[PDB]
DNA sequence: ACCCCA
């Protein structure tokens, strides 16, 4: 029942999930309840963990993707 | 574009 699963991201869609002040990434921990860790520094490639009973790993990945689709085709 | 928490 419980899972690690890790997604690589671009460091733009990144900045997507985390928000401005971190406002994003605390409400989609908040929300899910997965454990979400996310690799530091600005490298090209970022790695986004996600832990926990598996409903908190999809929560967290639909929330995640509807960032995403929110944000696409956003700076430029 | 957003940079969290460790």
């Amino acid at each position: 029942h419980m899972l690690t699963i890790r997604l690589l991201m671009h460091g733009k869609e990144v900045g997507s999930i985390i928000g401005k002040k971190g406002e994003s990434v605390k409400r989609i921990r908040e929300e899910s309840g997965a454990r979400i860790n996310i690799s530091e520094g600005n490298s090209p490639e970022r790695i986004i963990t996600l832990t926990g009973p598996t409903n908190a790993i999809f929560k967290a990945f639909a929330m995640i993707i509807d960032k995403l689709e929110e944000d696409i085709n956003s700076s430029w």
